[PDB]
């Protein structure tokens, strides 16, 4: 009844319980082995643990649609619903959760200033930021890299990539917390109202921003591109999409990059053999970043909704079934990555990982994310080669999909 026990554990599988929150891929290890797809009543979702299954679902966006990708995990308590009503909150489809025949692709296909030229100049900008930030703290014995640079720089880069004027960054930061906890977390009774207020204000803020940018067609930045495309094809790049993407993209353009950068530095600073290999051969850094993204990426689980009945590896899904694609688990799938739990900085197929998704909705900013992670690690390993982690407890914001340590305490000469 060891398998019987596994089925009960799967029925009860709670992503907010300790094992998932300690290590999502490790918590699903038995399931990769003997119960790869199972339904959790604890959270109303199918759980998909294996590399081939997760990829297969990503590959078919007509059967498995992205509509729930930004859907609020736990239902809003009624008094939260009217806080949102006060702000006339209207978040609907952006890109990552748009569903369509081409309306997803039409909108995607018609919005590229991810050209390498444009990313090249943003790279220069990232490098100036990281040089000056560590100019500030290099003199200290210790620092928490998160608070010195790891969230602030990706945020600034994002604002700059978008056409969005910097202002209160601690305010922008808590806006992002409210959006992610609301969506992917399980806020307690006390917080649900505050989070709703925060989410509502976030919506209102993005409104005022989009309105000012609408009025400055001089502007350059990705949001100015959308605004422009909306004037030409308001069918496709819709006004609600503008407002919805504003708020969604103002978290997504930086938060996963900051979490991932903290994960990578945590990983590499702990394997001293790996770190001096990085210190001695910065050529290895991109391939190392890719192995970090596979091993401990910042997105650990993404979501799909089933639109017609279907089956994957012997399990049939009903129209309306919700699926968790646990990409952390797929990236530790022994069936696809040999010694999957090990940090091998030239695993030759590290890039086959699924942290960026696969197929239609595959992350458009993956190279911005990669670029920021390399510069962080290059700068740090170049100028502080004796960098080491301090003894510390690591804490994680409890949610289903995003993962990175809140602090990264670290010391040197
Ligand atoms: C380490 C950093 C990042 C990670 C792990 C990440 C992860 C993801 C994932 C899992 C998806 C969904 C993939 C799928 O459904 O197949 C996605 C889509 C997307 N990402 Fe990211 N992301 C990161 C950084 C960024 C940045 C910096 C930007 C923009 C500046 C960005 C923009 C987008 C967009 C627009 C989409 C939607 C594209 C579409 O729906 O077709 N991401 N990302
Ligand atoms: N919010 C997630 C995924 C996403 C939202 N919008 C586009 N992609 C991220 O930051 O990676």
């Amino acid at each position: 009844s060891f398998h019987a026990e596994l089925q009960q554990k799967g029925k009860n599988f709670d992503m907010f319980a300790v094992p998932y929150q300690q290590d999502p891929a490790l918590a699903l290890k038995e399931f990769r082995a003997q119960l790869p797809i199972f339904f959790s009543e604890a959270m109303g979702y199918w759980i998909v643990t294996r590399y081939e299954d997760v990829k297969a679902i990503f590959r078919d966006p007509i059967t498995f649609s992205a509509c729930n990708a930004l859907e609020k995990l736990t239902p809003s308590c009624p008094e939260a619903l009217k806080i949102l009503e006060k702000y006339k909150y209207g978040m609907n489809r952006t890109l990552v959760n748009e569903d369509e025949p081409v309306h997803m692709e039409r909108r995607r296909a018609l919005m590229d200033a991810f050209t390498p030229q444009n990313l090249e100049e943003h790279q220069h900008f990232v490098r100036e930021l990281v040089r000056k930030k560590v100019d500030g703290f290099i003199y200290k014995g210790r620092a928490d890299l998160v608070q010195e640079m790891l969230w602030e720089i990706p945020l600034m880069v994002a604002l700059h990539f978008l056409g969005v004027p910097e202002d209160d960054m601690q305010e922008l930061r808590k806006f992002a917390v409210a959006h992610t906890v609301n969506t992917w977390g399980r806020p307690t009774l006390e917080q649900q109202l505050e989070v709703a207020e925060g989410v509502g204000q976030f919506w209102e803020y993005s409104g005022r921003v989009l309105e000012k940018m609408k009025n400055n067609p001089e502007g350059k930045g990705w949001m100015y591109d959308m605004i422009a495309k909306n004037r030409v094809m308001p069918e496709v790049v819709t006004d609600n999409y503008l407002h919805s993407m504003m708020m969604a993209i103002m978290v997504a353009a930086h938060e996963t990059t900051a979490l991932a950068s903290a994960n990578a530095l945590k990983l590499l600073l702990a394997d001293r053999k790996v770190w001096k290999k990085i210190c001695d051969n910065p050529q290895l850094i991109p391939g190392a970043v890719e192995e970090c993204l596979r091993h401990s990426g910042s997105v650990v689980a993404w979501r799909r909704q089933v639109t017609t009945e279907s089956e994957v590896s012997g399990v049939k899904f009903r129209k309306g079934d919700k699926l968790f694609l646990v990409s952390a688990s797929a990236n530790h799938d022994e069936l696809h990555f040999e010694n999957a739990d090990e940090l091998d900085i030239y695993r030759d197929n590290a890039i086959e990982h699924l942290t960026f998704g696969y197929g239609a909705h595959q992350c458009m900013g993956k190279n911005i994310g990669r670029m920021e992670m390399c510069i962080f690690i290059e700068e740090l390993s170049r100028r502080i080669p004796d960098l080491k982690l301090c003894e510390q407890e690591f804490t994680y914001l409890a949610n289903t999909s995003f993962r990175g340590p809140e602090a990264l305490w670290t010391e040197w000469q």
